[PDB]
């Protein structure tokens, strides 16, 4: 089998993706951020405290004749920046794109905190990463694309985020029209439970390219680009103007300023994110200071390839039985 699904950026500036899937039994289908990084399919639902929902679609289990209570099971994640949500657990069918799972882990919110309540356009998340991370207690539970995989053609799937326009998240198959030039993988430890790998390098705008070993996770969920602090520096000392702003809370720059392109390794093949996809726009509205794409790790502990880094490319998670990552220029 195979599945291939849109997915559409929530605002002008690509926050984030939303994708359409269809839970239960007639379909209730919800908007969700597939998330590479994280490992919990969860929704907002008709149990979520009334007061936390504001726009967002609904699950609503009791209406699903093939839902079912996953009998004592709970989960409660929280994520890199601080969002956090919690609550019990159904299995439902789930489908994406015409991939079909039954018996599918979805976990329903019954508390989700000010940054899901705030995004209106994002019902939950769907996660990507490795079954390890799942929150699920006491039996931990699979991801959509673990419990796919010995049906898929393939036991792949593909990541094309567009710039300022939608993409595609494919499964089971690897659309060889949807990239330039070939795949260059690279290897995966699942040791950590994400897509985590090593750049071989960086360079900054028409400059000579950097070798060194760069160890991050490839993010969908994430927005930003998140390097070490001396190659966030090497970037943002090539903007006249730009400056890291505590009180804002990275690398700000003038919002008149033509952005150099990023270019990353991976082994000898090069990915170059354009100036324009680093442009985060005016830190509020009216503002000529405008926030960057690229900032650094420092605080996170990981390096973080995001939605920025990896728009530029078309990006394969093989989940063979040892994994390994692609990427493509496009
Ligand atoms: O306060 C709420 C949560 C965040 C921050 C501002 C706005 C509403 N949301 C933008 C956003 C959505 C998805 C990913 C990244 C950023």
């Amino acid at each position: 089998s195979t599945g291939s699904a849109t997915t559409t950026p929530i605002d002008s500036l690509d926050d984030a993706y939303i994708t359409p899937v269809q839970i239960g039994t007639p379909a209730q289908t919800l908007n969700l951020d597939f998330d590479t990084g994280s490992s919990d399919l969860w929704v907002f639902s008709s149990e979520t405290t009334a007061s936390e929902v504001d726009g967002q679609t609904i699950y609503t289990p009791s209406k699903s004749t093939t839902a079912k209570l996953l009998s004592g099971a709970t989960w409660s994640i929280s994520y890199g920046d601080g969002s956090s949500s919690s609550g019990d657990v159904y299995t439902d069918t789930v489908s994406v794109g015409g991939l079909t799972v039954t018996g599918q882990a979805v976990e329903s919110a019954k508390k989700v905190s000010s940054s899901f309540t705030e995004d209106s356009t994002i019902d939950g998340l769907l996660g990507l990463a490795f079954s390890t991370l799942n929150t699920v207690s006491p039996t931990q539970q699979k991801t959509f694309f673990d419990n796919a995989k010995a049906s898929l053609d393939s036991p792949v799937f593909t990541a094309d985020l567009g710039y300022h326009a939608p993409g595609t998240y494919n499964f089971g198959f690897i659309d060889t029209t949807a990239y330039t030039g070939s795949i260059t993988y690279t290897a995966v430890s699942t040791k950590q439970g994400f897509w985590e790998w090593t750049s071989t390098g960086y360079a900054v705008g028409s400059g000579t390219f950097k070798s060194t070993s760069i160890d991050g996770i490839a993010d969908t969920g994430t927005t930003l680009l998140y390097l070490p602090a001396t190659v966030v520096s090497a970037y943002w000392a090539q903007v006249s103007g730009a400056k890291s702003s505590s009180s804002v809370g990275g690398y700000v720059f003038p919002c008149s300023a033509t952005l150099p392109s990023f270019t990353f390794g991976v082994g000898s093949a090069r990915i170059v994110i354009p100036g324009d996809y680093i442009d985060f726009g005016p830190i509020s509205t009216g503002s000529s200071s405008c926030f960057g794409g690229i900032q650094s790790s420092a605080g996170i502990g990981i390096n973080i390839f995001g939605d920025v880094a990896l728009k530029a490319a078309f990006v394969v998670f093989n989940g063979a039985t040892t994994p390994t990552l692609g990427f493509a220029s496009k």
